[PDB]
């Protein structure tokens, strides 16, 4: 009945617009819509597809199948196309409904396997969830291709191991997948143990696979305990597509995209992974978990590109994330952002997107990457409500003197468009302020280039954070630390938001690079270390990095053992434990870790109180955090001074101590032993005591308010009693 068809499509379009509902809830509303007339009886229904291609099949029986596609021309349906590549007329108006009569094989295509994907989480360490793209994009890929019914389970929202197993027994999946991230080995093994014990009991029958970086990097530890396990080495989309084909006996195991496995002869095999056509095959992440994420005050995410076109930083392994850059189209980027924002608004989640991209800006062979960003920004600026979004970028995505002035001026224009469209907290992978160390890091940048990048981005009103790895194991002598400290103390890098007014981009660019009076007029006066993400950080050497091979090459070249655990990496953390080739630098790195450990409880408590404090207490608690960061920066300057004094550092340290009334602060000069370094740090810790005595007095005076369990009182009391104790 054509009147009922129109009514059914219109009602389905309204049902399918609720893209946060899980497919079972969508199906419930579809059953209630089709049971609303006794003038139609059916045997079963199936919903597949997603967002703008969601599709309902009403199976009257296997010989009469109705198909409704309210959001897209049915001729583009991939399931129907696999069943019959010429079922439709190439020249007709778009069709949104079709009844298929006596199409026996079509029923088999509609018997979709079930795939359950589980995101693991150690909720103690990560209490605030973010939309999980690892599983969300695998789900949406499979739904859009109409390859499987997908169930999503996310431990971020509190689902326990026993609730996962209960869920699996109820859903009876054909494929179970776990996303296994840093620190999740023990959780993964516990869940896998229970999965296989229930397979053994006849309660489950499933292909089991694990993915993400931890099993990809260390498969042997997984194969040793679970010999039949299949590991997804890189992207999961085509892997899951091919496991579904293998389920149907349409592929052999040695044909499945991008997996590692133990074959019949007990040998580990690897299958080639074809890089996913991300541009157009991976839609909006599935939003099944979003409602629960909003209850935990969680965050929206999106990945608008995959990979890094640079891929040369020596500490950044590329084997899992790959060495080429694959962007979403502009149109698709804007559609997916619209979807996530609309769904977030339904749950009152604030319109703040955390971009997952390793490289948001990218590089294209035709050189149009900046225009792509400007087009995305122009699309965001057409929206009715403003948004904010965060992303990461290299310093040379801002400023690159090896490129023409015209390229850099167009780059500044692009960054301005990012600011206009809502770019908020941007992370720049500076990593070092020492030209030698930058080269050991494979960053390709100079110290001065990093300063200028920060100047340009901050002048646009964007709110920067930088990565900074102060210590690295191959550093010889103290020169690179002195260079780093000098860089971090520069006050000519961070600019206030500059009113562009009637300046051209070229005028703004020229003034920020060359006009010393202009830079002075507009600086915030804050040193670079104020935007460092993690102070006093030391290099953590991951598996499969150029830096690990540089260390292994130094072990041979200088006949010294640097990689502990008998050269073996940690499977759970995907990284080596490595000593420093320069024992003094190793001692300085160790002391800085002990400094961090010694302040962690009190500073964690101050940070926790700050999140929920009134405006006046918020500023007081923030001032403690600023002072702590300052004391932590000049701790290292003080340690280096006591090993290698110079007059310039003597003045700076004396000025700082005088500003804090600690000029008095059994110390050997030039002595790099652990014992002397600890004695020096015990002395500097008296400055931290001075800060915490102000915190203590403010707490006692009622100027700041403690938590209900008296956490600040308790951690302060312990801190004072632990002074000069190190471990
Ligand atoms: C958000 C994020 C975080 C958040 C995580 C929060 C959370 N609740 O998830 C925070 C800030 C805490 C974080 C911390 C760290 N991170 Co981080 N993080 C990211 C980021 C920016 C996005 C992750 C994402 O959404 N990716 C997009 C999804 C689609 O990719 P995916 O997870 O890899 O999933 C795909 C495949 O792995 C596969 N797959 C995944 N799961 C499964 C499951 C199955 C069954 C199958 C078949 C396939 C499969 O299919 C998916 C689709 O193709 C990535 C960069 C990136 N673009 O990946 C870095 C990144 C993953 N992080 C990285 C690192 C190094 C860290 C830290 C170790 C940093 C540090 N030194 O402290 C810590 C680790 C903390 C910890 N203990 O877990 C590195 C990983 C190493 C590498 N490959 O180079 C990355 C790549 C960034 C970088 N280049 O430095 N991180
Ligand atoms: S650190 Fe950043 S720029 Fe360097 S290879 Fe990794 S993702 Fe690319």
């Amino acid at each position: 009945s054509t009147k009922s068809i129109e009514y059914y499509l219109k009602e389905l379009k309204e049902i399918f617009s609720q893209i946060w509902l899980k497919p079972s809830e969508i199906e419930k509303r579809c059953e209630e819509l089709f049971k609303r007339s006794k003038e139609f009886d059916y045997k079963r229904i199936l919903v597949s597809g997603e967002t703008d291609n969601t599709t309902l099949y009403v199976i009257e029986d296997s010989s009469k199948i109705h198909v409704f596609s309210p959001n897209r021309d049915l001729r583009e349906n991939p399931l129907l196309m696999r069943w019959h590549p010429s079922w439709y007329e190439i020249e007709s108006k778009e069709i949104y409904y079709k009844c298929f009569l006596s199409c026996e094989e079509l029923y088999e295509h509609l018997e979709l396997p079930t795939v359950t994907l589980v995101n693991l989480c150690v909720i103690e360490n990560f209490p605030i969830p973010r939309l999980n793209l690892s599983t969300g994009t695998l789900s949406s890929y499979l739904r859009k291709e109409q390859l499987a019914k997908v169930e999503l389970i996310d431990m971020q929202v509190g689902t326990t191991i026993n609730q996962i197993i209960k869920n699996l027994l109820d859903s009876q999946p054909d494929i179970i997948g776990l996303s296994v991230n840093f620190g999740q080995k023990k959780l993964a093994f516990e869940i896998l143990d229970l999965i296989y014990s229930h397979i053994e009991n006849g309660d489950l029958s499933s292909i089991i696979t694990v993915g993400n970086v931890i099993p990809s990097f260390s498969p042997e530890q997984f194969f040793e305990r679970y010999p039949s396990l299949l590991i997804c080495d890189k992207e999961g989309e085509y892997t899951l597509r091919d496991l579904i084909k293998m389920l149907k006996k349409e592929l052999k195991l040695d044909e499945v995209n991008g997996i590692s496995y133990v074959d019949e002869s007990g040998e580990v095999k690897h299958n080639v992974a074809e890089t996913v056509n991300f541009k157009e095959e991976v839609p909006t992440p599935s939003l099944d978990i979003l409602g629960e994420i909003s209850k935990f005050r969680g965050a929206l995410t999106l990945e608008t590109s995959r990979g890094c076109d640079y891929s040369r930083c020596t500490f950044c392994p590329r084997d899992h994330k790959l060495r080429s850059w694959r962007p979403l189209s502009v149109e698709q980027t804007l559609k997916q952002l619209d979807d996530i924002l609309r769904a977030g608004k339904h749950f009152n989640i604030k319109p703040h997107i955390y971009m997952a991209d390793e490289e948001f800006i990218g590089e294209l062979p035709n050189g149009t990457e900046a225009q792509r960003i400007i087009d995305i920004c122009e699309g965001l600026l057409k929206r009715e409500e403003k948004i904010k979004f965060d992303f990461a970028a290299r310093a040379d995505s801002v400023y690159e003197p090896k490129r023409t002035k015209e390229w850099n001026v167009e780059r500044l224009k692009m960054w301005h468009y990012c600011a206009l469209a809502g770019a908020d907290r941007i992370f720049i992978g500076v990593e070092s302020g020492s030209n030698q160390q930058l080269k050991r890091y494979g960053k390709g940048t100079t110290s001065e280039q990093n300063i200028i990048a920060l100047r340009l981005v901050s002048a646009l009103g964007i709110n920067l954070r930088i990565g900074f790895i102060m210590f690295d194991q191959l550093m010889k002598g103290l020169d690179n630390l002195k260079e780093n400290l000098d860089f971090l103390e520069r006050t000519d890098a961070l600019m206030k938001p500059i009113d562009i007014g009637d300046m051209t981009y070229e005028e703004l660019y020229d003034k920020l690079l060359n006009d010393k009076e202009f830079i002075e007029k507009h600086k915030t006066g804050k040193p670079v270390y104020t935007i460092v993400s993690y102070m006093l950080a030391s290099m953590e050497i991951l598996m499969n990095t150029p830096y690990s091979r540089m260390v292994q090459l130094t072990e041979r070249k200088e006949e010294v053992n640097l990689i502990m655990n008998d050269g073996k990496p940690d499977m759970n953390m995907g990284r080596y434990a490595t000593s420093f080739v320069d024992k003094t630098n190793g001692n300085l790195s160790e002391a800085c870790q002990m400094w961090i450990d010694s302040n962690f409880g009190v500073m964690y408590t101050i940070k926790s109180l700050h999140k929920v404090a009134n405006p006046r207490e918020k500023k007081k608690l923030y001032s403690y955090m600023e002072t702590h960061r300052e004391i932590s920066h000049f701790l290292l300057k003080y340690l280096v001074y006591n090993l290698s004094p110079d007059k310039e550092s003597q003045i700076i340290l004396s000025d700082f101590l005088r500003m804090h009334s600690m000029e008095h602060i059994k110390i050997n000069v030039g002595d790099g032993s652990k014992e002397n370094i600890l004695n020096v740090m015990t002395n500097w810790q008296l400055i931290m005591e001075k800060l915490l005595r102000d915190v203590e007095a403010d707490l006692n005076k009622g100027i700041i308010t403690d938590s209900e369990d008296h956490r600040l009182h308790n951690t302060l009391k312990r801190w004072f009693s632990d002074m000069g104790n190190w471990s």
